[PDB]
């Protein structure tokens, strides 16, 4: 069906959950057995959310090569994106690692540092510009260069560098700072602002690494994000937009992180977000 009519049968029959269970069922499962061995008990935030072995980002060192991260290649849409959760205490050199080793340019955060009065990730980034960061483990040096509050998201421009090497680069990063503790958005249109926002600065594009997005999990508000920025594009390319159905996208991207999407209510959200950007576009 198409997706702006097949969405109102769903409300009106009120089957969200229903759908929602389907995809549960039909979801892929691989092996995460890295994730699982002992030694990496304190670089995972949740027992239950894991990268499978196929698709996980390794770290280029010898001694423990494991960070919670996934590659997700889109290959129709010839977009990727790297899905994290966000960092703890101990893996904050990690992340940082990933950016350089990947060659990212932006960093996406949809979360808070502190929600529901709890600790939802590290503070992983400085705050005040003579106030940099050191992280000794990975050899690398973090400065804040620039911040923009907007009412929704902050973007802050970041530079970080190799110690090893002295080179530097710039990083973008994007910070949605208006999701509710509870619920979703009542209506996508900051998000999608964002998405665009994001767009605009070449985060997204081939001619860099693929740009890490995270949460709390990394499968939640970061499941709905690329999601929805895989839909609209393929709705650019093809000859007939009402082919694309959200369903089987969020199908073939769970074939590489578990659990994208966490709730029925963000998939509903997904839906409207795809539904209300096709039109802007034209």
């Amino acid at each position: 069906m198409e997706m702006e009519k097949e969405f109102e049968q769903i409300d009106k029959s009120g089957s969200w959950a229903a759908i929602y269970q389907d995809i549960r069922h039909e979801a892929s499962d691989f092996p995460s057995r890295v994730a699982k061995l002992p030694k990496n008990k304190n670089r995972n935030r949740y027992r239950d959310v894991s990268p499978f072995d196929h698709s996980r980002i390794k770290l280029h060192q010898e001694d423990n090569d494991y960070i919670n991260a996934s590659l997700i290649k889109m290959e129709e849409a010839q977009r990727s994106y790297i899905l994290t959760q966000g960092p703890l205490p101990n893996t904050v050199g990690h992340f940082w690692e990933m950016v350089w080793e990947q060659k990212s340019r932006g960093v996406v955060m949809l979360n808070r540092v502190m929600e529901k009065g709890s600790l939802k990730c590290a503070q992983y980034w400085p705050q005040k510009e003579e106030k940099e960061m050191i992280f000794e483990d990975t050899n690398l040096k973090l400065t804040l260069i620039s911040e923009d509050i907007k009412s929704y998201y902050t973007v802050r421009q970041l530079e970080l560098e190799n110690l090893t090497t002295q080179e530097t680069r710039e990083i973008l990063h994007f910070h949605y700072t208006t999701w509710p503790d509870f619920g979703v958005p009542e209506s996508p249109a900051s998000f999608l602002n964002f998405l665009f926002k994001v767009r605009e600065s070449g985060s997204l594009s081939p001619e860099h690494g693929p740009v890490v997005v995270h949460c709390s999990a990394g499968i939640g508000r970061s499941g709905t994000f690329c999601l929805a920025d895989t839909c609209l594009l393929l709705m650019d390319k093809r000859k007939d937009p009402s082919s694309v159905d959200i369903k089987k996208v969020l199908l073939e991207m769970r074939k590489f992180r578990m659990g994208l999407i966490q709730t029925a209510d963000q998939l509903r959200f997904s839906y409207l977000a795809v539904i209300e950007g096709a039109k802007f576009i034209m």
